[PDB]
């Protein structure tokens, strides 16, 4: 009962309440990936001892990243912005995905969790909750290339999964992550099952790309064109943090 439209419109800097189209769609998108970074920082004080989902009352998760300014992860991000999509009229499902890892596998089934909003005759792919590079503003699910600041997206068809590839300039492509469009469900987010410190990760986009700090490995792209760096000392990693988990 304490999600509130308005205020979480107010936090992601959307001004009214903008009529239910692509081109609000597009702009909730990429300001949501501005406003509310990807952190997991403190991901692992929000479980559930049942590993349900639904055990995480959604005004708990409202109440961190909404009222008090902190990021999330996926299944918290994504869960919010469903809720929101929907209170403002979107016809959203919501899909599960495994994600490319670095040695070219996809993990686990159903690791991630983003939306499909369909729209006027036409599916759209809606993610505001994926740590690393990937599309600011929602993809058409279609093999069909896009285009969004300066980098290149196709939804391509493998062995019963969509696959998200992505190619900035000067790359080849690569998969981003893959899923069933097929288990796509309106109610799907109630369906969800859930020494130093594990790896942090924290991001969220610009104007014209993304900032991404995964560990030390910091990674930027602007108008499509990728520059990394693994950072050495604490202050420039601390002013990374800050840069990041300070929205735009």
């Amino acid at each position: 009962h304490m999600f509130d439209v308005a205020k979480y419109l107010r936090r992601i800097g959307v001004e009214g309440t903008p009529p239910p189209t692509l081109d609000t769609l597009r702009h909730l998108h990429k300001r949501h990936l501005m406003a509310v970074p990807y952190d997991n920082s403190t991901a692992p004080d929000r479980l559930p001892a049942s590993r349900h989902l639904t055990n995480v009352p959604l005004d708990l998760v409202f109440g961190h990243v909404v009222t008090e300014g902190h990021g999330g992860v996926c299944y918290e991000l994504n869960r919010l912005f469903h809720t929101l999509l929907a209170e403002l009229g979107y016809d959203v499902r919501m899909v599960a995905a495994a994600v490319r890892q670095a040695n070219g596998t996809f993990g686990p089934e159903r690791e991630h969790t983003f939306d499909l909003v369909h729209l006027d005759g036409r599916t759209h792919l809606v993610d505001v909750g994926f740590p690393g590079p990937s599309y600011s503003e929602p993809l058409y699910l279609s093999e069909e290339e896009q285009h969004q600041y300066g980098c290149s997206y196709r939804v391509t068809e493998h062995d019963g999964y969509r696959v998200v590839e992505r190619r900035p300039k000067g790359s080849d492509w690569q998969p981003v992550y893959r899923f069933r469009p097929e288990l796509a469900d309106p109610s799907g987010w109630d369906a969800v099952r859930l020494v130093l410190a594990g790896t942090t990760f924290r991001s969220r986009a610009t104007d014209n790309g993304k900032i991404v700090l995964i560990g030390r490995r910091y990674f930027t792209v602007e108008d499509g064109v990728e520059r990394t760096k693994v950072l050495v000392k604490a202050d420039e990693f601390q002013d990374v943090v800050d840069l990041i988990l300070a929205g735009a």
